[PDB]
């Protein structure tokens, strides 16, 4: 759920998940499509391609399980679907980690910048 989802995002990035990344560029946020403007937007884009790909559980509301153990993310989930959303999250949440260094508030104004056709996944 989002709650997993902003806890992996703080633990790793060390930001407020709603106010960082709720609405980056052309993929981070409700209702974002559109080509990756920089790294951190490409991140989500490739987080939406995986969790959307997913039939038999909800991305925004089931929760799961996943332990933040040494330092880094371990999905401990039973439900087969459950587990491939907390995998999606946690591919985020460390790919949103090694690409702080090009971050770029810019990109949380939609009126700022354009997006162009979505590139498929």
């Amino acid at each position: 759920s989002l709650l997993e989802l902003g806890k992996m995002i703080l633990q790793e990035t060390g930001k407020n998940a709603i106010t960082s990344y709720g609405s980056y560029g052309c993929n981070c946020g409700w209702g974002h499509r559109g080509q990756p403007k920089d790294a951190t937007d490409r991140c989500c884009f490739v987080h939406k391609c995986c969790y959307k790909k997913l039939t038999d559980c909800n991305h925004k509301t089931d929760r799961y399980s996943y332990s933040w153990k040494n330092k880094a993310i371990i999905c401990e989930e039973k439900n087969p679907c459950l587990k491939e959303m907390c995998e999606c999250d946690k591919a985020v949440a460390i790919c949103l980690r090694e690409n702080l260094d090009t971050y770029n508030k810019k990109y949380k104004a939609y009126f700022k910048f354009k997006c162009k056709k979505p590139e498929t996944c």
